[PDB]
């Protein structure tokens, strides 16, 4: 829990020149109904709340493995955006493009373990 957030912010922070991340509401369930979706990340510092009630119907509609860190300010940088976002999912590839070869697969590991142990928890 400690370590998890770093790990997660690197993690991001590299992917993210790749583009393999998005954030808003159309999109993370964009992708939850799609499939490509992959990792969710919830700021635990950031308004409104609405993610409360969109944490436990995306995963209890399609279920996906989240985080639960007020990283606020790494959200908006890890995305590229002028303000902190709230609703913030990692899209790895595709379905399929989830095996793949790159830098991809390390950042997915350091998430499904991390993502994994939250989830748990």
């Amino acid at each position: 829990s400690k370590k998890l957030n770093k790990k997660v912010l690197k993690t991001v922070k590299k992917a993210s020149k790749a583009k393999n991340v998005k954030r808003g509401v159309k999109e993370v369930v964009k992708a939850l109904r799609k499939g490509e979706k992959g990792l969710v990340v919830i700021a635990g510092d950031i308004w409104p709340a609405d993610v409360i009630s969109h944490i436990p119907v995306l995963c209890e509609d399609h279920s996906v493995p989240y985080i639960f860190i007020p990283s606020k300010q790494d959200l908006g940088a890890a995305g590229a955006t002028k303000r902190p976002t709230s609703v913030v999912f990692i899209v790895p590839g595709s379905n399929k493009k989830k095996d793949g070869k790159n830098k991809e697969e390390e950042y997915k590991e350091s998430f499904n373990e991390v993502v994994k142990e939250v989830q748990a928890l």
